[PDB]
């Protein structure tokens, strides 16, 4: 015998990619009936967005209140060091394989500031509920006047940002805060066992959510007329996340690091069909700590923060795809709109958010950095959904390769806390 | 003591629209702040239902996960929800043919579905999703206002679930939520004993904007709506639910359950007459004392047949009032909720009245039509508490046959 | 060092002030981008009223129902909150009589009341309930922007006062609240550190803007209303409080206090004042050492009569500096709001910038605009300080002359 549920979710996979290809050389629905096939796909989503509330507060208050504040200072900074070490990695690896390819050349017909600046506003919100399920969002419009308004959803930013300070102060407390640390480790423990009742309906919810995606109309743009972007794409996330990543996690630690992605199956197949790394971070929380064994003290300080601002896998297609957009036309783009656009996306994938089809709203930011309209991203529009399947579970798999790293980088200071 | 002040608050709110609209002339203005000192109460009550769906569906639960003594507890919580749903359905079709207070259906389906797991929790508290279809047609969320009460039920169901089953790791989450149900249960007796004076001035703001006698032909055919299901469900259901499982003449042990109805319209308590009909059950049907023990005193609280159907009756009948059919989709509503009031109410009479502001909240009905319920409550009240113990009564029974095998090993 | 740290603050954002507004030449853009780090720290600010107001509210009033010693506990909490009402009352009356910065009102009433029993707790977090007169008229709500402090001020008293009475029950709600409370305070001092750098940027954008030599003669005149209002509380009001309850000369009691008084000005903290205000009470005016040890220290962290007043002031100086007049039912808002910042910050003379914020935002008004009161704050606080001690100071022989009979019968 062996392990259930990620045998089933393989299982739904094939018998979800074999419905919804067959469901179109068969029989020919209509757009509602196209949505309503995709409603088991649909109350998964919405199961997974309800769980992200609770999970992300009650882990990074209980992952920063075990540290003694000092310890805590080496955590952040060994976090936000590989962090960077490893965007700036897929971006330039993105970078060389897609002016090397050129898959962009004779194929020609076929306010960043102000998002900048919007991290900060929505690092510090002006209320704790609202930041539950608001965000805030900046638009430029009269020699012009900043004027703002509260979108929707979750700020995911804020209320991270506000648990760390909040993580901080409840660990330096003592016994007068100690009734704050077990009301959320009490909480942070209930809403994983309900991810752990998530994951039974997870392989019913995959079987018809990737059924009703690949019954669209065309599979000729995908396939052919958009062809050897997709092939600059997938291939620097291929070397990226099979190559470089283990390799990072080879240097420092000597433990096998395919044994470390053969643990991770479940969130790297979740991440493959849900196409949204917020939404699969609570599969990401159980298949590192009950398979990987790696120390709850960090898993809960660095998988929250790295799911929405380390995400690799978009800083590559950022570095792609706007240098794929700019060799639509014929820009040269000299040694002095190579390294801005590095560094750009470096900042976009930070800002990007964690939701589906998040990589064309920080798209404008790179491609209006160099001087590109913003409606030339309606080239992009056509292939989504499938190479924001790919680079999400490169992105989860950043994150899950820290954990593992961080946590022999910082073996003596785990064992510094004693009885 | 607080029946006494609510028949008064009646009495006194008759007479005050009387003298009023017949001795004076407001605009629409000067009436509708007549009716203020009753609008502060009909949001002091929706005020807490927020804090009590929340703490009475986790604690609730969680109770149910400890009191339970393998079979025989688990028997006797399954009897309470089929009896509860049954008195429900059997209210809803009742006042569904009747219609006391007259003169896609694919997409509120999935709509009831979509509002069971929503999105964010925080917007469960004050919204719900409700999806339109438009344009070979398009399908649009919104997310209007009004709290989400399915999104909050089961959610705090799968809450509670799952800190019993934790035990030692979660008894912090279990003493949270058992002093915040037993602080918001004090907040509601604080708003009951202002409710005498909002239902004073909302009374005598609906006897002003009457002109006819036809609202109290539609109130003399809800107490006839209530007063049928209660008949039916006590004569003709739950006797043949214990003739299907216990073949042993249901009438017969009806008869011996003769002192503990009549001490349930004197005390109209379902949990001050328990030592009574503990022995009434034991020393007229020769029941067991090992059933009496648990059945009775976990049923005087969960076991509401006789509230449920009222709940269910009474929601529809102001769905009925103002010009509605309510569709599908919030039948189901009405029915989920007023069987999930048994536990969202832990164990207080006092909450009768907030809990039927959870229903009419539940679907989004005009919660300021619940005083036409209470001004007519004092008369059903007394024969839902009668309903409320015959289901308890016909639980050691039924319980007693299914647990025969367990009556033999104990000892 | 946090007063020379913010004097630091304002002659550093004035020297940038005028080194850039008459040196070089911005658009309306880039003076947004200038005042960008005060944006940061006016929702800083922002952030952390709600945990704020929620846990001060509840640990402060289910304290109080603990430290009341029967007669003489009661006495002193009630003059607590009649002189602090009264400083109010005084300070809106002179800020309107004398305007610094110029140059339906039942509907506001009722929905004063309205926003103290909102339909909803979360809503309450962030919105406001608003009402609108139209059509022989109708009236609708909105439900507005902003947070509702009255309703979470309303509430979390009445939750508060609800686990006071629980007691064991309630202990572990007592014990969650305040480790949040304790948090949030330490979360404030975190705050704190920043704001020198965050008025550095929030100065320099006001002055920038200004062509005038106008705003400093309605700073000038608002120094002159809060002076003045220090001055007939301290002269006028509380020795004529005195003189009715006690017939015993009250300058000749201030005299006596004369000690107390001057090294309130050199530390200007209320609570590190404490163990002079003890001795020069009982060496002097004879106070009994029973009284003076639950006075003192209990009105050091409640009775804060100067700063009362000197939020009522800047509140509708800055309602008079953005051009409007409040009516009636924001004044009342500002009535409350400041009387209730004694429990709503729990003794801690730090948070006197995040409590204006309190106050600013239960009525509506822009929060950008207390660097004006900051840039003037340091040279108001040395005599607000005063006045806290001095309400302290008559406070111990007024309760003395009131409960003559406890002190002959406990002995
Ligand atoms: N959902 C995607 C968004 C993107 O980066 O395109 C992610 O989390 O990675
Ligand atoms: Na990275
Ligand atoms: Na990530
Ligand atoms: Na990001």
């Amino acid at each position: 015998k062996n392990n259930w549920v990620l045998l089933s979710t393989v299982a739904a996979v094939v018998l979800g990619i074999t419905t919804g290809v067959l469901v179109r050389e068969h029989s020919n629905l209509s757009t509602l009936e196209k949505f309503y096939f995709a409603f088991p796909g649909e109350i998964l989503m919405r199961m997974l967005k309800l769980i992200i509330l609770p999970l992300i507060i009650s882990s990074m208050i209980t992952g920063v209140a075990a540290l003694d504040s000092n310890v805590s200072g080496k955590i952040g900074l060994r976090a936000v060091v590989y962090y960077f070490c490893t965007t700036l990695i897929a971006v330039i690896l993105g970078i060389v394989l897609v002016v090397s390819i050129k898959p962009g050349v004779t194929q020609k017909v076929g306010s960043t500031v102000d998002a900048m600046l919007d991290l900060i506003r929505n690092m510090f919100p002006e209320n704790l509920v609202q930041a539950c399920f608001q965000q805030y969002k900046t638009k430029r419009e009269e020699e012009y006047k900043i004027v703002g308004m509260y979108s929707d959803g979750i700020n995911v930013l804020g209320l991270i940002v506000f648990c760390l300070v909040f993580g901080l102060v409840i660990g330096k407390m003592g016994e007068k805060g100690q009734i704050l640390v077990d009301f959320f480790n009490a909480l942070s423990d209930a809403t994983m066992k309900i991810v752990q009742i998530i994951m039974c309906y997870m392989p019913l919810g995959i079987l018809f959510l990737i059924a009703g995606k690949i019954i669209e109309v065309e599979d000729w743009e995908i396939f052919r007329k958009l062809g050897l972007y997709m092939a600059t794409v997938l291939t620097g996330l291929a070397i990226h996340s099979i190559v470089i990543l283990p390799l990072i996690y080879f240097i420092v630690v000597r433990k096998n690091p395919f044994r470390f992605a053969m643990g991770m199956a479940q969130a790297l197949l979740t991440a493959l069909m849900i196409s949204s790394s917020s939404a699969t971070l609570p599969v990401t929380f159980r298949c590192a700590e009950e398979n990987n064994q790696v120390d709850k003290r960090i898993t809960r300080f660095v998988l929250p923060v790295g799911a929405t601002i380390n995400m690799d896998g978009t800083a590559l297609y950022e570095a792609v795809a706007a240098v794929f957009i700019a060799q639509l036309n014929d820009l040269d783009l000299g040694i002095g709109q190579i390294i801005t656009i590095s560094i750009t996306a470096t900042s976009a994938s930070i800002g990007a958010a964690g939701v589906p089809q998040a990589g064309l709203v920080t798209m404008v930011i790179v491609l209006s950095a160099v001087g590109l309209p913003a409606e030339d991203v309606t080239l992009i529009i056509a292939v989504d959904w499938l190479l924001d399947r790919f680079r999400t579970m490169v992105n989860v798999l950043g994150d899950a390769f820290g954990t593992g790293i961080v946590e022999k980088l910082s073996k003596k200071e785990l064992e510094q806390m004693d009885v």
